[PDB]
């Protein structure tokens, strides 16, 4: 009487990007008593499936490709409708479901190729360094961006989140030996052998300078021999500290702690010249004689706040 489909549904499946498909779903419904098969509804891309009548069977083809990314859910609804040559005719309809497979068609990749971060020298082992954030456009979680795993190449001294690209350090840093840095991340997502595909991204990191450290001196203590009597601004000695820091927290002020009337330096070159006070090498007082030929300097660098060396440093004078 009606057209009654030998199913209660029916089913049919392939991978996104196939050329056409010639059997997806065979059905076939039946008359006592003809029977024309259509497709009556399409979840998406509808165009691109057809039915014909081959052995007996309703056949559903597909002409063209599907792309898994442009479907929700892997799934595309039809429905079928039997009709007999009836007047007025009669009908039935049935679900079909066509699942399609998911391929690894799509890469991971970064906004940028390249990134540039800055960082203080003093950054706490663990911390913070770079967020970084792969795409990958397949819609299935296997192929796609919940797939993406994370890794980084370079130093030792910094490492990432596989799952979360968050970049991180291995320990205390230091400008002074290290100043920059150049790592690659892979980003791949969860295709198998040839089909796993990476994205990469350079990651540029520059360690900004802390004052953090002291000056120090260079052949201390000083042994100079000088003639007695000599005149007023004649050139002594040079003293030297070194502070490897940048800029102002590298930038050394030399001075004569505590004063000293018989010499001079220059704060800026800590070169030391004589004063106009005469070096007499048989000179009666005692405080004054020893100060002749002996000069205790210090030295500051100029950061916030300024750090100095631990000691002083001594030029021994020997007079002629
Ligand atoms: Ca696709
Ligand atoms: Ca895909
Ligand atoms: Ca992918
Ligand atoms: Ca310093
Ligand atoms: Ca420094
Ligand atoms: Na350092």
């Amino acid at each position: 009487n009606v057209p009654t489909f030998q199913k209660d549904a029916y089913v049919g499946a392939l991978r996104e990007n196939e050329p056409s498909v010639t059997q997806l779903v065979r059905l076939r419904a039946t008359d006592e008593d003809q029977i024309t098969y259509s497709i009556v509804s399409a979840s998406a891309f509808g165009s691109y499936f057809d039915i014909s009548l081959y052995e007996g069977y309703g056949v559903i083809s597909v002409s063209r490709p599907l792309d898994y990314e442009q479907i929700s859910n892997g799934l595309i609804y039809l429905t079928v409708m039997a009709m007999d040559a009836g007047n007025p005719p009669l009908n039935s309809t049935v679900p079909v479901t066509i699942e399609v497979f998911d391929e690894n068609d799509n890469p991971p990749t970064f906004s940028k190729p390249a990134y540039f971060v800055s960082v203080v020298e003093n950054i706490m082992a663990g911390a913070t360094v770079l967020f970084l954030n792969a795409t990958d456009l397949d819609r299935s979680r296997e192929y796609g961006q919940e797939s993406i795993i994370y890794s980084l190449e370079g130093s030792t001294q910094f490492r990432i989140n596989a799952r979360s690209g968050e970049i991180t350090t291995t320990s205390l840093l230091d400008r002074e030996t290290k100043s920059e840095y150049i790592l690659i991340v892979r980003a791949v997502d969860g295709g198998v052998g040839h089909n796993q595909k990476t994205g990469i991204a350079t990651v540029n990191i520059t360690l900004l300078d802390i004052n953090d450290n002291h000056p120090t001196w260079k052949d201390a203590p000083y042994y100079i021999n000088l003639v007695e009597m000599t005149p007023p601004d004649s050139d002594v000695t040079t003293v030297v500290a070194v502070d490897p820091d940048l800029g102002e927290n590298g930038t050394l002020v030399y001075s004569i702690q505590p004063p000293n009337k018989f010499y001079s330096l220059n704060s800026t070159t800590g070169k030391i010249r004589t004063t106009h006070a005469m070096l007499d090498r048989e000179n009666p007082d005692p405080h004054e004689a020893e100060l002749m030929r002996k000069i205790v300097v210090s030295v500051t660098d100029c950061g916030r706040p300024p750090l100095k060396a631990t000691s002083s440093a001594t030029v021994f004078v020997n007079l002629l």
